[PDB]
């Protein structure tokens, strides 16, 4: 359950969000592959509620009516047909599993489903699963309001409706086989693993339990034994008695330390500063890099959702951002995964956002198509921040120095640092009010190199900055505190 399963020399997953499936393909072939991009995280395939009120919000893909594979992304033979697209082009698609719920226990019955099929949650049932109200934790949960109430309390964490989502009595093999049809017609279409989504709220050992009844991934593209690589959305701050490695046993888990402090970190905020970096991973407080799944911002916190946090960095604050995924990326620390976004009209009252809700860019809930400008950035309000040169230049940034050890670390004892990795890459970074002009050891092979975060190699030559290394490895760098991108970056592949 650990191995990413992606192509060799492929590092990354970016996260589509609400992108529809066809979007999806092409952006396989025509970008994700070229790039090296090693897969990507798809949203709930499976049917969920059509909520009205209000209009289409994100959030209602995390309500399921059924297993059935038919979403506002698309219907199960656009599903297949982006993974076996996206297969064949090298590059993996990941699962959103919402398995540990039904939807929210209020919603009125009928048809107002994205495949149309009929749903009663006052009377548990799901027929179109099916499940009935034996299959939900109603007698099992002992709170007052049948919802869970308090995080100190592991019992109703696990037991209880998370904010009234009907909880799936996990316990039962019949709930744990109709779970595993669902992946296993998912891994048998090509999916290389899963995102487990709310996996606090399930006992580690219900998930192994599920886990157990799984395929092999398809033999056509993955070598005999392949397992699904699995990671689990746990939100870990600490202070709770669910914690991180309860889930180890099972795959890689969500490391919600990661971005809050980062964000702290490249804000400044907090007395903190670039400096305090070199101990960055399990020196910070992190889990062990080999379980981490890790991530600047995600779906939820990006909009308040979640744990949340003031300090969480988006494509909302560009330049820090770029700064943030930027050393992530460079970082040997973790599995890395990319955020794509899109816009939404955030307005504040209260100190929150009350459109945190809105669903991806529609006409009348029709989701739109991703288009494509011509400097190849996108249009219908599509952020894809993984089209950015600074950060589509840094997923490739990881995959070279892939294996090298974290090494040749600067700090001025402020917020002027730099790093190696290796002898394959060595990065710069500028977060203090003054600039930064110094000669550092760079630990690479003399020549000149193409800084990637200003530009790009290109028949011989680059686009933007370019670095000169001497025979003793040292070279000059110059970023003012005011650049609008203030850090630098050279590897392997983008010397002349
Ligand atoms: C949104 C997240 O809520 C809970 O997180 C707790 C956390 O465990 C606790 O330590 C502390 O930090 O408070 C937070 C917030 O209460 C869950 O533990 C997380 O799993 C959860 N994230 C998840 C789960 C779901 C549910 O499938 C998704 O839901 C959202 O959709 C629901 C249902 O439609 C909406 O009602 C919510 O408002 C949405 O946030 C999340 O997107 C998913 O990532
Ligand atoms: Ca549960
Ligand atoms: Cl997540």
């Amino acid at each position: 359950q650990y191995s990413s399963n992606t192509q060799q020399g492929r590092t990354s997953i970016v996260h589509l969000f609400e992108w529809r499936w066809v979007d999806i393909a092409l952006e396989c072939e025509r970008y994700l592959a070229p790039k090296g991009f090693g897969g990507v995280q798809v949203s709930p395939p499976n049917e969920n509620v059509a909520i009205h009120n209000p209009f289409r919000p994100w959030w209602e893909r995390y309500q399921p009516v059924s297993y059935k594979l038919c979403t506002r992304s698309g219907n199960e033979d656009e599903f297949r047909n982006m993974v076996t697209r996206c297969n064949n082009v090298g590059v993996r698609i990941y699962v959103d599993a919402v398995i540990n719920h039904m939807c929210g226990n209020a919603v009125s019955a009928g048809t107002s489903s994205t495949c149309g099929s009929y749903f009663n949650p006052g009377s548990r049932d799901f027929p179109a699963v099916p499940y009935s109200g034996a299959d939900f934790n109603d007698g099992k949960c002992k709170t007052g309001s049948g919802d869970i109430e308090n995080y100190n309390d592991a019992t109703q964490v696990r037991d209880c409706r998370l904010s009234g989502l009907l909880d799936l009595a996990l316990g039962k093999d019949y709930v744990r086989s109709k779970i595993a049809e669902y992946m296993n017609h998912l891994i048998d279409i090509g999916v290389a693993g899963f995102r487990i989504d709310a996996s606090k709220h399930m006992a580690p050992g219900d998930i192994k339990a599920i886990l157990d009844k799984l395929h092999n991934l398809n033999s056509n593209w993955f070598p005999e034994g392949s397992k699904p690589f699995i990671y689990q959305e746990v939100i870990d701050l600490g202070g709770e008695p669910i914690k991180s490695s309860d889930y180890f046993g099972n795959g890689r888990v969500t490391e919600f330390k990661y971005g809050a402090k980062l964000g702290t970190v490249i804000r400044k905020w907090n007395g903190e500063k670039m400096s305090a970096l070199k101990n960055w991973g399990e020196g910070a407080g992190f889990m062990p890099s080999d379980r981490a799944l890790v991530f600047v911002d995600n779906h939820d916190n990006q909009r308040g959702h979640g744990a949340g946090g003031a300090s969480i960095l988006t494509f909302a604050d560009a330049r820090l951002y770029k700064m943030a995924v930027g050393f992530m990326l460079a970082h040997p620390y973790g599995f890395t995964r990319v955020m794509s976004s899109y816009r939404w009209p955030r307005y504040f009252e209260n100190g929150k956002d009350v459109n945190d809700w809105v669903g991806p860019p529609n006409d009348n809930g029709v989701t739109k198509e991703v288009t494509i400008n011509p400097d190849t950035t996108c249009g219908n309000d599509w952020v894809c921040e993984h089209r950015a040169r600074q950060i589509r230049n840094m997923v490739n940034f990881r995959n070279v120095v892939d294996g090298q050890p974290f090494t040749n670390w600067y700090d001025n004892g402020s917020n002027q640092v730099a790093f190696g990795r290796g002898n394959r890459g060595f990065i710069v970074f500028n977060n203090d009010d003054w600039t930064f002009s110094l000669t550092l050891q760079t630990g690479l092979p003399a020549g000149t190199y193409c800084d990637v975060i200003s530009g790009d190699k290109i028949n011989g030559n680059c686009t933007g900055i370019k670095i000169y290394v001497s025979d003793d490895g040292k070279a000059h760098f110059s970023i003012s505190n005011s650049a609008e991108d203030p850090f630098i970056a050279i590897h392997a592949e983008s010397k002349l």
